[PDB]
């Protein structure tokens, strides 16, 4: 709208791009980084790395990111209310630069420890970012536009996944020599945000409420909203303030202890479990590895195809979530992912008998990814926001986010263990989970 509003949102969702890039960058170059792990292991000890050790060490490098994300999401409120939304985003680029350097120089340092540490730290940054950007974009934008502009967060997530995937081709940075730059290149969005943010406005909601500077809030609203009559924005921020002061902010402990909040927080947690325990990130962490075992032509291209499908259905989901009930779209998603995970299993199990089953795995994953963005992707966050009023809602989101990261960790840390143990029957484990989550949602989850 305004122009200065574009700059503020644009500089904010760079971190959304960061969130997606760091999510799906470790997929395509698994084999070349695993080779480095082995090359390091023989350099230190003289023997080749054990295959199960390489599985654990590489799983940890993928998963330690989620351990960091749980901590950062948990620390969002600490930073956002003390330093502001804009200054916290600026400040936290320190985390991105520290992580780019640890991962960028891990090969020079011959240290998978550095890489794992960098993965942990860039995790903390992303858990903080996925709290910062929605708040800032939501508080900086007009009321009529704050809904549409909010979608740029998840748009930047999926676009950044796609960029990391494309950058993972052997033809560019996804190879033996340039994979440290592939992990390290996040400093370019980071440096770019450090330059833009000092020119972005602080949140008017933050200046008016958290710091009690009405006149500075008014001045920022004047720049964000070109017209001089910003009293409607001021009154709404005051009207939202009075409504937010009507309820006492429930703590996490109170949420679990109160029989009035024990059931709604159950629906919210299980719905976050249903998003990650669907195995969505088996795809975005390991699709290149699983496509290779599926005999796919060129796995990295099939991976990129999933990220293209992921972006297309994220864009498609934005126009469908407000045209159907949360309950229906979540079950449709869980059901589609269940069938695609079945097709994935029959293709994996009939590959030795039929070579063209490699193409069926590409179709299974494309639809597995497609059904996710329409249901299990966004909907767990819709119900939790509509299950709770302003009083308990912050604590409920914090608990939801901790359930998300925790089950993300489980998949990314354990998928390869149950892969070398179940073979072509790994995705039935996801079908069994999806089906349980399906009957749970059919019985326990109300429609909002
Ligand atoms: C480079 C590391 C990250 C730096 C982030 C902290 C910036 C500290 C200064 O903040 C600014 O102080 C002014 C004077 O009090 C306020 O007018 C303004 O609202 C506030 O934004
Ligand atoms: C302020 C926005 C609130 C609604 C957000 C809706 C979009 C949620 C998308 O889910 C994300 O999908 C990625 C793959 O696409 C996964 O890798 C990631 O683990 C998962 O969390
Ligand atoms: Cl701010």
């Amino acid at each position: 709208l305004t122009g200065r509003l574009m700059l503020a949102v644009g500089g904010a969702v760079l971190g959304s791009l960061q969130f997606g890039y760091n999510t799906g960058v470790i997929n395509a170059p698994q084999k070349v980084i695993e080779e480095f792990y082995n090359q390091t292991w023989v350099h230190r000890y003289g023997e080749s790395i054990l295959p199960t050790t390489l599985t654990t060490l590489w799983s940890l490098s993928v998963a330690i990111f989620s351990v960091g994300g749980m901590i950062g999401s948990f620390s969002v409120g600490l930073f956002v209310n003390r330093f502001g939304r804009r200054n916290s985003m600026l400040m936290m680029n320190l985390l991105a630069f520290v992580s780019a350097v640890l991962m960028g120089f891990s090969k020079l340092g011959k240290s998978f420890e550095m890489l794992i540490l960098g993965r942990f730290i860039i995790g903390v940054y992303c858990g903080l970012t996925t709290g910062f950007v929605p708040m800032y974009v939501g508080e900086v934008s007009p009321t009529a536009l704050r809904g549409a502009l909010g979608t740029l967060h998840q748009l930047g997530i999926v676009v950044g996944i796609l960029i990391a995937q494309v950058f993972g081709l052997d033809s560019i940075m996804g190879n033996k020599d340039l994979w440290p730059l592939l992990l390290s290149i996040i400093f370019i969005p980071a440096l770019l945000q450090c330059i833009v943010l000092p020119f972005c406005p602080e949140s008017p909601r933050f200046l008016l409420i958290n710091r009690n500077e009405e006149n500075r809030a008014k001045s920022v609203l004047k720049k964000l909203r070109g017209t001089a009559d910003v009293t409607h924005d001021l009154q709404e921020m005051k009207e939202e303030s009075r409504q937010m002061m009507r309820e006492k902010k429930v703590t996490i402990l109170e949420l679990f202890r109160s029989p009035a909040y024990r059931q709604p927080i159950l629906i919210a947690v299980v719905l976050q479990l249903s998003q990650q325990l669907s195995g969505i990130n088996a795809v975005f962490y390991y699709s290149t590895s699983i496509f290779e075992k599926a005999g796919v032509q060129q796995p990295v291209y099939a991976t990129i195809g999933s990220g293209i499908v992921n972006t297309a259905f994220t864009v498609v989901s934005l126009f469908v979530v407000e045209r159907a009930g949360r309950r229906t779209l979540h079950l449709i998603g869980l059901a589609g992912m269940a069938g695609c995970a079945i097709l994935m299993t029959i293709a994996l199990a009939l590959l030795e008998q039929l070579p063209w089953m490699s193409y069926l795995s590409i179709v299974a994953i494309f639809g597995f990814v497609a059904f996710f963005e329409v249901g299990p992707g966004p909907i767990p966050w819709f119900i939790v926001a509509e299950l709770f009023s302003q009083g308990p809602r912050p604590a409920a989101i914090a608990v939801a986010g901790f359930s998300n990261w925790t089950s993300n960790f489980i998949v990314g840390m354990c998928f390869q263990y149950v892969e070398q143990l179940c073979g072509p029957y790994v995705f039935i484990i996801f079908t069994v989970l999806l089906v349980l989550f399906f009957i749970f949602t059919y019985f326990k989850v109300p429609e909002t």
